[PDB]
C-alpha cells in the first residue's frame, strides 16, 4: 500500500501553532511525500516561493532519516491557471523543453518524481485539444523518464497525476485508459464534491450518495468517483484514493435548518488560522466549542453546526471507513490533502500529532514495525 501525502509551500505563512515547515514533517508517516506546488516559466519547471530551494533541501533531506521514502514535486494547482500548460503542450518543441527541464530540476533538487496537477486539461479555459495533448505530455514524460534511467543508471523518476472526480472534468480532459498506462500512480482528488459555491449544504467528501439524490448529483461521491476511474481503465493498484484533512463550510440561511441539503447563503466564516471562507482545516473543526456534531447516515461522514455555520468534514471514523472501502476495491492506497491541515502538532484536537494521517497509516497496515511514538485511533 501507498500513503501519499501533500506538503504545501504556503503553510509556512500561517500564524502561531498553525505554521508548518519541513521540520514538522515526520519522515516515516507517509510512503510518498509530494511537494505542492512548482510552476512554469518559459515552458520550464520553476519554483513558486522565495525560499523553495531552502525547503526542497529540508524536504528531500527527510530521506536521510527514512531512505525508503519517495518524494515528488507537484506542478500546477488551482491558482496556476491553464494557459501555461496549454502553451507548453501545444508543440513538440515546447513539450521537449518542459520534459528536459523537469528531469534536470528533479535531479538537481533530489526529487524522485513529478506529479502533474493541471486544473484541468479541456476545462477552465483550456481548449478541447488539450485532452489529447495531455495524453501526449504524460507519454512524453514517461518515455523520457524511462530513457534517463537507462542512460544514467539511476532509479527511474516517478510520474503521477492528481485527477478530478467529477465526470464533466474527466470527460473533457482525460483519456483515462491511455494515461493510466504511463502513470506510476493516479492521485484521485476525491474531495471538493460540494462546497459553498452551491446554494444548499453538501459534504466535501461523502463516501456514497444520499438516497434523495438523482441525476449527475448521484455521482458526486467517493464510491462513484473511484468506480468511474476504474471502469474507464485505471488499474486498481494504480488508483490512490484522496482523503481530505479539511472540511467545507457554509453559512446557513436559517439556524433552524441544519440538514444536509439545507439552504445556504454563502461560505462559512473563515477559520482563525486558514483565513479562507468556505474551508476549514481539521484542526479548526475538531474542537469547535458548543457545536453539534452529526453524521450523514447514507454518506458515512460527519458534519457539524453551530448557530448559522455548517461544516462537512472528515474524522477518524470516516477515514477508517474510507480505508476499509479502498481495501475492498483493491486500490493502491490513500492520498491526503494535506499534511498541514491535519492536527500535525497535536495542538487542537486532543488526539495527538497527525491524528487523521496516522489513522490512514494504521488502517493501511503501514505503521513501521520499529515505530515508537505512533498513536492508534
Ligand atoms: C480552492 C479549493 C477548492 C481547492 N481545493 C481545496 C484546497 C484547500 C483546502 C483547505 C483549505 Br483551509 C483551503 C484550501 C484543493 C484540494 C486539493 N486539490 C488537489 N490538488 N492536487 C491534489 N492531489 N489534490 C486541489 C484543490
Amino acid at each position: 500500500a501507498k500513503l501519499v501525502c501533500y506538503f504545501t509551500n504556503w503553510a509556512q505563512y500561517r500564524q502561531g501553532e498553525a505554521r508548518f515547515l519541513p521540520k514538522d514533517l515526520d519522515p516515516s508517516l507517509c510512503t510518498h511525500l509530494i511537494y505542492a506546488f512548482a510552476g512554469m516559466t518559459n515552458h520550464q519547471l520553476s519554483t513558486t516561493e522565495w525560499n523553495d530551494e531552502t525547503l526542497y533541501q529540508e524536504f528531500n533531506g527527510l530521506k536521510k532519516m527514512n531512505p525508503k521514502l519517495k518524494t515528488l514535486l507537484a506542478i500546477g494547482g488551482w491558482n496556476f491557471g491553464t494557459q501555461k500548460f496549454t502553451d507548453m503542450v501545444a508543440t513538440a518543441n515546447n513539450r521537449q523543453t518542459f520534459v528536459n527541464s523537469a528531469i534536470r530540476f528533479l535531479r538537481k533538487y533530489s526529487f524522485d518524481g513529478l506529479d502533474l496537477d493541471w486544473e484541468y486539461p479541456g476545462s477552465q479555459g483550456s481548449p478541447a485539444v488539450d485532452k489529447e495533448r495531455f495524453t501526449t505530455l504524460v507519454q512524453d514524460l514517461a518515455n523520457a523518464f524511462q530513457q534517463e534511467a537507462q542512460t544514467s543508471g539511476k532509479e527511474r523518476l516517478l510520474l503521477s497525476a492528481a485527477v478530478p472526480a467529477g465526470q464533466t472534468y474527466v470527460d473533457a480532459g482525460y483519456e483515462v485508459d491511455k494515461i493510466a498506462q504511463n502513470l506510476d500512480f493516479v492521485n484521485l482528488m476525491a474531495y471538493d464534491f460540494h462546497g459553498s459555491w452551491e446554494k444548499v449544504t453538501g459534504h466535501n467528501s461523502p463516501l456514497y450518495k444520499r438516497q434523495e439524490e438523482s441525476g449527475a448529483a448521484a455521482s458526486l461521491n467517493v464510491d462513484a468517483a473511484v468506480q468511474q476511474w476504474l471502469q474507464k481503465g485505471t488499474p486498481a493498484s494504480k488508483l490512490i484514493l484522496g482523503m481530505p484533512t479539511y472540511g467545507r463550510s457554509f453559512t446557513l440561511a436559517s439556524s433552524s435548518d441544519t440538514r444536509v441539503g439545507a439552504p445556504a447563503t454563502g461560505s462559512g466564516t473563515p477559520g482563525p488560522f486558514t483565513k479562507e471562507g468556505g474551508m476549514l482545516a481539521y484542526y479548526e473543526v475538531c474542537s469547535w466549542k458548543g457545536a453539534t456534531k452529526q453524521r450523514i447516515q447514507d454518506q458515512k461522514v460527519p458534519y457539524i453546526f453551530r448557530d448559522n455555520q455548517w461544516v462537512g468534514f472528515d474524522d477518524v471514523e470516516s477515514f477508517k471507513t474510507k480505508v476499509s472501502y479502498l481495501k475492498q476495491k483493491g486500490l493502491g492506497g490513500a492520498m491526503v490533502w494535506a499534511l498541514d491541515l491535519d492536527d500535525f502538532a497535536g495542538f487542537s484536537c486532543n488526539q495527538g500529532r497527525y491524528p487523521l494521517i496516522q489513522t490512514l497509516r494504521q488502517e493501511l497496515s503501514l505503521v513501521p514495525r520499529g515505530s515508537h511514538h505512533h498513536h492508534h485511533h
